[PDB]
């Protein structure tokens, strides 16, 4: 009842873009919202610092700043731009699809020259002009709708044009406007990008940050959210929202699952799509906790825990018998007793070979079979119970007769962990209560992944008991984080207890449904992540 009407699409010179955007009637007019995310991202308007998440002041070829009002509706934070482009004529809806408007800008001159920090490129414009820019490791392109050290060249594309830079190593691009006359302004620098500091919504706040440690200055996205604020919770979301199996865009997870907010988080093998560690939510088990790894647990009511994570299952049979499955719905193949519930999906492909599979339904055993090979077939999970599964056999004969009555009875470690009904596992644990904990090789982390630096994702909490979600990349000049310069990041960021998340090309931050910490095209398809809801 928000809106009269609404779509995720936006169109400009014919091209659709993802760009959530609402009409509605104020004044007895109809006013156009765009999400705020989508609007900077897309359209190119410069997002300043604001103080009431209601009110967003901007620029966007304007000698004066402006100020937009700003309306949540879950999940998005939509900016009233009708005044904004009043000018260039009333806009149009069509379907799904809002038909951005004509601004009939012609680039007029090119022009370039080097500055203290690298070099700049300016376009003079006729007009005001959408613009858009991506960048991939040294590829950049700068997408503008006007007609028409460092390498840069000139697309023509019918009534846009685009700009496509060849970069130093290390070098960004930081894109502006300007008037009298109108201009794009493209920066390439390795100091990008600029700090920012928006307040969203009530209890959520995004940050432009760079860190500085003794390793060097990183810029750092973050979002921080009270997840005390009312109608604020988290879930962990999936790829797939209803089974194990599956990878897809950060983003998309965000989009598609309508989170407000979300980060990466589990590691996965992305081989074959399985996930590898913890992740719960509701009291039901999507993915069991592998090899004692860092995990954060908590409610809705805005506590959490954070610990080594294990978890053992006690399955105890009509005679009394005991047996101790160490393995829940998780890619995570060694010898011992593994078990997959209706949560992992309508199936089961062996993992390795030479498996024995024991089929309950309704609490009775029913069948047992010869999983020999790879796999290789495929066992259907029944929905009315699970299926156990022996690697080595660890089950004793005739303990699973077929008709055996079975009780399954599950209990985590560290004993806190039972009380929370949402988590999610990584690792490894960075902080824990203000002190450095980190042990990569404690929590069964590779020498190879010890000494690697990389992009870094994690959660945290800090003083307050916020929720602080952190995507860090390159440092200024120089490589990612490795594990114990990250550690040092998010101390300074006020970590109290933090845990790190999956890395590299999975780390991907996204608000409002778009990515704040890199371009979409270098974002790794994931398995899964940690979605917040304003409800």
């Amino acid at each position: 009842s928000d809106f009269i009407q609404q779509g995720n699409q936006i169109s400009i010179d014919g091209k659709s873009y993802p760009v959530a955007w609402g009409q509605w009637q104020e004044g007895g007019q109809t006013r156009t919202g765009l999400g705020d995310t989508g609007a900077m991202q897309f359209l190119g308007l410069d997002l300043l610092d604001n103080t009431s998440p209601n009110q967003q002041p901007v620029q966007w070829f304007s000698g004066d700043r402006q100020t937009l009002n700003a309306r949540f509706v879950a999940p998005n934070r939509y900016l009233d731009v009708t005044s904004l482009l009043q000018g260039f004529g009333p806009l149009q809806a069509q379907g799904n699809t809002l038909v951005m408007p004509n601004t009939n800008a012609q680039i007029l001159t090119v022009r370039d020259g080097r500055q203290s920090w690298g070099e700049r490129v300016v376009l003079e414009l006729s007009q005001p002009a959408f613009w858009q820019v991506s960048q991939a490791r040294e590829e950049a392109v700068v997408t503008i709708n006007a007609s028409s050290q460092i390498r840069y060249r000139l697309e023509r594309s019918g009534a846009s044009s685009k700009v496509h830079f060849q970069l130093p190593v290390g070098y960004k691009l930081q894109v502006s406007t300007l008037t009298s006359p109108f201009r794009l302004v493209i920066d390439a620098r390795a100091d990008a990008p600029p700090v920012k500091t928006i307040n969203w919504t009530e209890g959520i706040t995004w940050q432009q940050r760079f860190v500085n440690i003794s390793g060097g200055q990183f810029p750092v996205t973050t979002v921080t959210i009270n997840p005390r604020s009312p109608g604020i919770s988290l879930r962990p979301l999936m790829a797939n929202p209803t089974m194990a199996q599956g990878t897809a865009p950060l983003v998309t997870i965000a989009r598609d699952q309508r989170a407000a907010v979300a980060i990466n988080a589990g590691f996965f093998n992305r081989n074959n799509q399985l996930p590898l560690g913890a992740v719960w939510s509701q009291q039901n088990w999507r993915s069991g906790p592998i090899l004692n790894r860092g995990a954060i647990a908590w409610n809705d009511q805005g506590q959490t825990t954070f610990g080594r994570l294990s978890l053992s299952e006690i399955i105890t049979t009509g005679s009394g018998q005991r047996l101790t499955a160490n393995y829940l719905n998780s890619g995570y193949v060694q010898r011992g007793i593994a078990r997959y519930t209706p949560a992992w999906g309508p199936s089961y492909i062996p993992l390795s070979d030479n498996e024995q599979v024991y089929v309950v339904q309704n609490s009775q055993v029913t069948a047992q079979y010869p999983l020999p090979k790879a796999g290789q077939q495929q066992m259907p999970i029944p929905s009315d119970g699970y299926l156990i599964i022996d690697r080595g056999n660890q089950i004793p004969a005739g303990v699973l007769a077929v008709g055996t009555t079975l009780n399954v009875n599950g209990r985590s470690t560290p004993e806190a962990f039972n009380a929370f009904p949402n988590g999610m596992g990584a690792g490894p644990l960075l902080i824990d209560q203000g002190r450095m904990v980190l042990n990569a090789t404690g929590e069964g982390f590779s020498s190879a992944f010890q000494q690697q630096r990389a992009s870094r994702s994690a959660i945290a909490v800090d003083r307050n008991g916020n929720i602080i979600l952190v995507a860090s990349h390159n440092r200024v000049g120089g490589a990612g984080a490795s594990l114990g310069e990250f550690a040092q990041i998010l101390q300074q960021l006020g970590a109290v207890n933090a845990l790190n998340l999956d890395g590299g090309s999975s780390t991907s931050l996204a608000l409002g449904g778009q990515l704040l910490d890199r371009s979409p095209v270098t974002a790794a398809r994931v398995s899964n992540a940690i979605g917040v809801f304003v409800r």
